[PDB]
């Protein structure tokens, strides 16, 4: 299990995550606030939303302005690339400065690294979060097809290979068969592989079922929605934690 | 679609099915009071809970008080065999003419018939059946297993074969993979096969996910508690009920 900043995750019931996107110091302060009034486990902050990237100082300062608003939440870091689904480019070496200066901070629980940046890079970003108790949710998406079940399995496999905290794959149905697809992985990974905590998701309306099941097939972790999604088939928050309690309890 | 009584099989959300379930006549009376203070989209009564069953006369004054305290709901006779996890021994003469007694009462909509029984007898009460303007239910049962996925779509094949109006089929989990088996068996029925409504669901805890995914992957209904569960793995019907919704605005 994973125990962060007091959450154990991968036990009990799946995680709820949150993403929070503001353009600016002055919107991230405002969700910040809107957030703290909404029940979750997880706040993720989505960096790619920020405008004013290119400055690691208005980065950090942003971080701290959502750290002093909920001073004891876990606080997930993520920069998600163009890439992968995210709202804008950033050189490598920027995308790493900005982690590292994350991670050196104090102010965040987790970063998010996503698999695919170079295996040479992602150790040594990994083992920096590790010097400074931070934990890595290594991460990857496919925001227009499912792989197979083996191919999926194989790339977490190689997250926790790589060290990993917590493996990381969000995948885009195209069918109903994609659907079963991400949980037959799901599980097979829980089952035969895992040796830590796994999150993974099949995104869109199609997908939907995949966010509420995570405590029968292995998902640690779901995405809810406060207002605006930060990813199609993210659910209301309320809704999401109504659902898993009902599955937990039955 | 199958619209019975006013009621859309295989249409939406997945439709609820309860089980009443009382020992004579004065608890089937109470029990029908207290169920249509519940809300739900098809009654079902599990006859063989009913003690007097040798009188066919009993078991279709029963019929009536259900009738008489619910008169436009759908109305599902169901005497589960003890060979599938029901209550009392029967002969299949006996079984037979009370199905068909319930169907030419005109007080049901529906009569649950186990694929089992026999194929000559099967096909003679389905069509005495539809002679009355009643739908069949044929349903089969495996309270300690999983059969593979390529028998229970064979198995939902065949009872389309012999008319059915909603093939069912309930299977009992042993593994988290017997889950995954039911929903593929599931969706590959829905999708390649099914040329009507079929009802389909993994029993006990760990295949509660089946009983509330009907819509993803195609069971047109599912069955939830009133009070006490007519077999392992339902949930209370409100929870049911808040649960499919979510998924269905999803
Ligand atoms: C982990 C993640 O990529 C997955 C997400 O895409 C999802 O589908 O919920 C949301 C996104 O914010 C998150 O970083
Ligand atoms: C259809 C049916 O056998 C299935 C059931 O066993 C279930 O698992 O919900 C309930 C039972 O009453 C019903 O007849
Ligand atoms: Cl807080
Ligand atoms: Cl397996
Ligand atoms: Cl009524
Ligand atoms: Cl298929
Ligand atoms: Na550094
Ligand atoms: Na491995
Ligand atoms: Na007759
Ligand atoms: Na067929």
């Amino acid at each position: 299990t994973v125990t962060v900043k007091n959450l154990i995750i991968g036990e009990g019931m799946p995680k709820i995550i949150v993403s929070l996107m503001g353009r600016d110091i002055n919107s991230v302060k405002a969700e910040a606030l809107a957030y703290r009034e909404a029940t979750f486990d997880i706040l993720e902050w989505r960096v790619d939303h920020f405008m004013d990237i290119a400055s690691t100082q208005s980065v950090l300062t942003a971080a701290r302005v959502i750290r002093d608003a909920m001073p004891d939440i876990p606080l997930l870091f993520t920069f998600r690339s163009a890439k992968e689904g995210g709202e804008q480019t950033i050189t490598t070496q920027h995308y790493l400065t900005l982690n590292r200066a994350a991670i050196d901070s104090g102010l965040v629980d987790m970063i998010d690294l996503e698999l695919f940046t170079g295996d040479a890079d992602v150790k040594a970003t990994v083992d920096y979060a590790h010097a400074h108790n931070v934990y890595v949710v290594m991460s990857n998406h496919d925001f227009h097809q499912t792989p197979s079940a083996e191919e999926m399995v194989l790339r977490l496999r190689k997250m926790q290979a790589l060290g990993a905290d917590i493996p990381k794959i969000a995948v885009m149905p195209q069918s109903k068969h994609d659907v079963l697809t991400l949980l037959t992985a799901t599980l097979e990974m829980q089952q035969h592989y895992a040796d830590r905590p796994v999150i993974t998701m099949s995104m869109a309306k199609e997908g939907v079922i995949s966010r509420l099941a995570g405590e029968v097939f292995g998902s640690a972790a779901t995405f809810g929605a406060v207002k605006q999604a930060s990813a199609p088939g993210q659910i209301a928050v309320n809704d999401l934690r109504s659902v898993l309690m009902i599955l937990h309890n039955a």
